[PDB]
């Protein structure tokens, strides 16, 4: 019932204050003035945490806790030490000790040792509970006020905020209050959408930064200064709160500088979005001027082959003389080609990265029953997004990248949504938005523009029109309704309105 | 370069040595008076770390730090107070203080807390290589004295030990060394269990735990104990790299009480090996004692359909007069149905779960590009077992028992390995049963005789051969295009380690 101590001293007879202390506060202390004498109580007794000191006449602390750790590697082991030699604390740190204590020790000191390492996922637990029952009224009071882009941003912030410190919470209660929060927030931002978006492409509007502005607002900078060469990726579907969920794994390798959140253009889809950004030009006027690489939803093959010819074009229109390569990654094979080779790219001013597994898995969902199981919500997409980039040919290149001392540019084209509810439409594959002469659908459901010119979208021929849903919506065609609703529902797709689709990160990162 | 401290202290000239000691260091330090001028430069500014005081006029440092944490919460944060109340000491580690320094401080200690939050990963790196750098003499060493059964699954705990250690190093010299301890390590096995595997067959031998003997020998003194309901959990196909990989996770719920590596029965494919848990009898006897129930290679359908069956059958046998129920969980939809309904088998004596997801896992890495990339190595199929099991119904489930105060009997049929090179044959890649199989002799443990080693056979002429190693069988007549699909995918069925070295695991709930 109490935490059991092992303390390892040579002088631990000296220190009887400190366990007397102990005591008090209701742990059971062993103690051993050998290193050898300590290793065999440990084997013999389950011990809940290790005190040991360094200096000691035979074993030493260091040499004692590696016996310790190859027999039981859970159990915490804490140095408390005269010693304050740097290589000392270097050689303990890196022996995986959980604190390290200079001598003379205040025995609060080790008290709060004790609750940091043993209790810290219940007092975290119980923090997080407590402080989100005093927010959620907060929040819902924020969620009824915001008024502009920026109150959006800050709003979706203050929710990934709170997902993210709830998801391991016990509290399901509170789980679901948050989840009703992030619909209701959801069902604002659309009706904010289409309220403003048309206005967004009147001359000098106040708008957020979109898809056909990042290059130029927020890459060029960054060239322009001419310090450190380039590394751009282009993670395409990346959703807000699977940046948050690797951003820490990231900072090992480079330091965030700058974080922008914009909005992607509609349809949230890679074929205009992703285009957009590395045009610098909205689909309509992608259509205009390079009728050669743009394509409509009607024409077969890729959308999006042409990405190095748009960026190419960007460039040179924007006077930059740069020695800029675009590199396409499809599969497992070619980012582990391209992580192998980097080097190669070393002399570079920009070296353009479009990487699709997250796009791919996300699909993924739909299609295998695997999938289902590990990315089955949210938190368990954010986990398994996690074990991806920790281990992925994009964190090796990124790997190679800060080597060379390249400043890494983060960004995606749109992130996703985990539909639910179907919505009938009737027209001629996206289940959030549709494009077409004379398309039958739910008024309430979609943001309907009927002159896609208006909104920087080629019109197919005329009677042209687009719709994109909202909320959590899926576009169901009547013809075979029954199973596209068995089908679809609980799957992630793109192309229409949301915090998770439409606002997205840019990041810019200097190497460490 | 340089380390970017922001320090708020209302005393901050008071603690003017510890700043010019931290410049020494080759630290930059920014001072503030207050919590919320720190909060305008924190949002400014990009700082590596931040120490705050606790009491100070205005906004208090856990107020300070909570602002902090809402704006950049990856930045590393640490409390350097005077307060010693231990509820400040909670309101600080639940708000996710990196450190908490009472003052007066050693300004040495202040070093330490900055080396531990921000160099740990690096040191804990160089420690590590350095370490196996000194002790992979003496893992070689221990591997060629390796002459019995409990000498194996003490060489696969350590190999397993270091795996895990070195998971993250970057030193390739080393990462190599321990592959090839590995690919000895299973070379050595394959040779022990050709020789060692027939005379286990033999009556009073000394052998280890097998799957025919693991419900009678280990699950059964747990259920005579009588003074908990059992949940006894089959995880199809999970390495033990794999149970190292999630070990951790399920301590939160459940205490280890005891821990017993045992081996599959061969082939390590679900078939035999499982339907051997759950009958108690080698496939041979199934066949004989049940031909109603036992399939063989050649027989279409599902191979392990008659589970519940076999297992009643082995209960009834052993005397057992027990409540007891039997789930098969191939999808999540059942996965997610079984934890909603756990608590309707609460008078159960024992309840037999048995969890597909890792073995259909472990086979869509073969097709699925998907998979491929999550996990392309064992590092990556770990973490993304461990991603799975974190978000699984089965954990779920493993609540529920966790609730109903049942003691928790986690085990598995067999592991799985990457198969890496081919090996041809005529007539499943680790295994082949048939009449007249064409085959490499050096690659596989032959059995000419398959009722020698418990298993069915037609006449004289069918034998069975168990690919040994990383190899994989593939068929002489469409070879080529075998090899490049097969070639780095997880198989099971045949000898290694990673196949046959299993855990069995006994927990009480906390
Ligand atoms: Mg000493
Ligand atoms: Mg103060
Ligand atoms: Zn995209
Ligand atoms: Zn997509
Ligand atoms: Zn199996
Ligand atoms: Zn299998």
């Amino acid at each position: 019932d109490k935490i059991r101590i092992l303390w390892v001293d040579d002088e631990i007879d000296l220190l009887k204050p400190h366990i007397l202390f102990l005591e008090k506060k209701n742990y059971e202390v062993t103690t051993s003035n050998n290193g050898l004498d300590a290793i065999a109580l440990f084997e013999e007794e389950n011990f809940d945490i290790v005190f040991l000191d360094e200096n000691m006449p035979g074993m030493s602390g260091l040499e004692t806790l590696s016996e310790m750790k190859e027999k039981k590697s859970a159990i915490p082991m804490i140095m408390i030490t005269k010693s304050e030699e740097e290589y000392i604390m270097e050689e303990a740190i890196g022996s995986k000790i959980a604190d390290y204590l200079i001598k003379p020790v205040n025995p609060n000191q080790i008290l709060l040792s004790l609750k940091k390492n043993l209790d810290d996922s219940r007092l975290i637990t119980e923090k997080t509970t407590l402080d989100y029952q005093k927010e959620f009224r907060k929040i819902s009071m924020e969620l009824a006020m915001v008024n502009s882009y920026e109150d959006w941003v800050e709003l979706y912030k203050k929710l990934l905020f709170w997902e993210l410190k709830l998801e391991d919470i016990n509290d399901q209660a509170m789980i679901e209050i948050l989840e009703s929060q992030k619909v209701e927030a959801n069902s604002q931002f659309g009706k904010y959408i289409e309220r403003n978006y048309e206005d967004w492409f009147a001359p000098k509007a106040d708008k957020p930064i979109q898809s056909h502005n990042l290059f130029k607002e927020l890459v060029v900078p960054e060239i322009k200064k001419k310090d450190k060469p380039i590394l751009f990726v282009v993670i395409d579907n990346l959703r807000y709160d699977q940046w948050k969920s690797f951003e820490t794994v990231i900072s090992n390798y480079y330091k965030l500088e700058k974080e922008v959140p914009y909005f992607s253009i509609l349809p949230t889809a890679t074929q205009y979005a992703r285009n957009a950004i590395f045009s610098g030009l909205m689909p309509l006027d992608m259509e205009k001027q390079f009728p050669q690489y743009w394509k409509n939803d009607v024409e077969d093959g890729g959308k999006n082959l042409y990405e190095a010819e748009f960026l190419s074009a960007q460039i040179k229109r924007l006077g930059l003389n740069i020695k800029e390569d675009y590199f396409k990654i499809t599969n497992y094979a070619g980012g582990k080609k391209l992580a192998e080779n980097f080097k190669a790219l070393k002399g570079n001013d920009l070296v353009t990265v479009v990487y699709n597994f997250v796009d791919m898995l996300s699909h993924a969902k739909t299609e295998m029953e695997v999938v289902k199981e590990l990315a089955s919500d949210d938190k368990a997409y954010r986990s398994l997004t996690l074990s991806w980039f920790k281990n992925s040919p994009l964190l090796e290149i990124i790997q190679q990248a800060q080597l060379l001392g390249f400043k890494l540019i983060l960004t995606t084209d749109h992130g996703t949504i985990n539909v639910k509810n179907p919505s009938k439409v009737v027209g001629d594959l996206n289940l959030r938005y549709k494009t077409g002469r004379s398309l039958t659908y739910e008024q309430k459901d979609v943001y309907v523009v009927k002159e896609p010119k208006t909104i920087g979208l080629p019109a197919i021929n005329m009677s042209s029109s687009f719709i994109f849903a909202k909320n959590d919506f899926f576009l169901a065609y009547v013809n075979n309704y029954n199973h596209y609703v068995s089908y679809y529902k609980n799957t992630y797709q793109h192309g229409g309105i949301s915090l998770e689709e439409m606002i997205i990160p840019f990041l810019v990162f200097n190497p460490k």
